[PDB]
C-alpha cells in the first residue's frame, strides 16, 4: 500500500501540471491559494471538472456514454427516440395550452363540406352554431361523429386527414365557426 | 528521440495506491485507488467532502452536479434555461395535462335559468362534469369565459363561464337545472 | 505555493499510472500523443472521465448522489417517486397519442352490461350507436353517466373498477361499439 504526497504549506496551492513543449497543457488539484476547490482542467480544450463545496461542475456539456446533459438542462438519449427531451416532450403529452384558435367559420348547411385551417383528428374542438353557444366535441380519426348541438343536432364528418368538416346533416343546427384548443 | 512521459507508480494492486496533498498537515485533496481490495478511483476533496468515484458500473458524484449553469439535482430534478430556469418537475407540471385519474367537486346547489354561482376554481380550459337531472354526470370541456351548450340529462342547459373561470351561470335550461360540478384534478 | 511539474516534448502523451507489474490499474492525465484529451481512467473497472475539446465525458451511467443519469439519456431519482423518468411521464402526463383501440362491440339494450378490455375510467370514449356515428364522452370514476348519443339518448354506468359498461337506460340509442384514446 502506497501514498505519493503532496505537501504545502496551509491555505497555500497545492496542484500537479503538464507541460508539453511550452503550452501547459492540464492540471489537477488545488489550483489556488486561499481555496479549497479542486480541479482537473485541460487548459488546450478549455475544459474543466471542478469540485466545489455544495456541488460539482463541468464548464461544458457533459456527456454519459452517448446520451448528452446539455448546459441549458436538456437531455438527448436512444430513450427519447434520440430526441432531445424538449421535443420529446412536445411530442408525447398533451400541452396544458389553455387557449384556442379558430380552424373555419362561415355556414355549413346539410351536404357542405369546408376547409379547416389544423388537421382535427384527436383534436378539442368547440362547434357553434345555434344560440350563439360553444359545443364542445372531441374527434378521434377521420370518420363520422354526431353532437347534440344548441338548436337540435349535427351529424358531421372528419376527413381528408382531418383537414375537411362536413355537415351531413342538422337539424335546426348550422355550424357557422369551429375552434380548435392549442397543441 | 521525443516519446510519450509516464510517471509511473508502482504498487500491489490489491492495496490502496494514491496522490494525497496535504497543506499544512490537513489532508486536501487525493486522486486515485484510496482504499485496499477495493478498485474504485477517486478524485476527492477532503476539506469540501466533495466527491467524484469510478467505480465498476458506473461513475458518481456525491453531490448536485452542474453542467455550465443547468443543475442535475441529487433528486433527478432538472434546472436550466431550457425549462424556463425552472426545475423540470416544474415545467412539466406547468407544460403538460396532469393524467391524475381524479377529480374534485367545486359546486354543489340549484342554479335554475338566471341563476350564477361562484365555484372553487378556474374552470376555464377544464375537463368538467355538471350533474342535472337523473342523477347522472354530463361531460364537457370548457374553453375560455364564454356561453356553452349541453343537451344535458333532463333536456338540456345553456350555460356560461364568467368572471376568469370562477362563475358558473345558468342562462337557460329545458327541464336540466344543475346541481353539482365535477373538475378533474390538475 | 507548490506545483508538481510533468514535461514533455510538444504533443506527447503524459500521464500519471498506477500499476503492479503489467497489471495496470488507472491513471491521469494525456494519455495520447497528439491528442489533448485528458482522462481518469480506471483500467480494472474499464470506466472514464474525459475532457474534451466540446464536452466532458463519462462511458458509464453517471450517479449524482444515488440519482442516476443513464446512457440512454434516461433519469432516475427520488422526484420522479423513485421511477425512471420516462415511467414517471408516461405515469403523470396524458399522452398525444392521436390514434384510438376498439374495447368492446356487440349490443347493449337498456340494462344490459358488458364487460370491456380495459379500465374505462377517465378515458376518452366513442360509444357508436344509432346511424353509423361515434358519440364523444370523457368518462370520470365508476359511476353513472349520460350522453345524448345519435338516434336520441343514453345513460350508462361505469361499474366494476372501469371494466363494466351498462346500458341503464336508452331512447333509440343502442350502444354498438366502443372506441378508447390510447395511453
Amino acid at each position: 500500500g502506497h501514498v505519493l504526497q503532496l505537501e504545502s504549506a496551509s491555505d497555500k496551492a497545492h496542484y500537479i501540471l503538464s507541460k508539453d513543449g511550452n503550452r501547459n497543457n492540464w492540471y489537477i488539484g488545488r489550483g489556488s491559494d486561499n481555496n479549497n476547490d479542486c480541479t482537473f482542467h485541460s487548459y488546450v480544450h478549455g475544459t474543466t471538472l471542478t469540485l466545489k463545496q455544495d456541488y460539482a461542475v463541468v464548464n461544458k456539456h457533459f456527456h454519459v456514454g452517448q446520451a448528452v446533459v446539455a448546459t441549458d438542462g436538456n437531455i438527448q438519449g436512444t430513450k427519447w427516440g434520440g430526441k432531445w427531451l424538449d421535443a420529446y416532450l412536445r411530442d408525447s403529452f398533451v400541452a396544458k395550452s389553455k387557449a384556442w384558435t379558430q380552424v373555419w367559420s362561415g355556414s355549413a348547411g346539410g351536404g357542405v363540406s369546408v376547409t379547416v385551417s389544423q388537421d382535427l383528428r384527436f383534436r378539442n374542438i368547440w362547434i357553434k352554431c345555434a344560440n350563439n353557444s360553444w359545443n364542445f366535441f372531441r374527434t378521434g380519426p377521420d370518420g363520422i361523429y354526431f353532437i347534440a348541438s344548441d338548436g337540435g343536432w349535427l351529424r358531421f364528418q372528419i376527413h381528408s386527414n382531418g383537414l375537411g368538416f362536413k355537415n351531413i346533416a342538422d337539424s335546426r343546427s348550422v355550424p357557422n365557426a369551429i375552434m380548435v384548443e392549442n397543441e
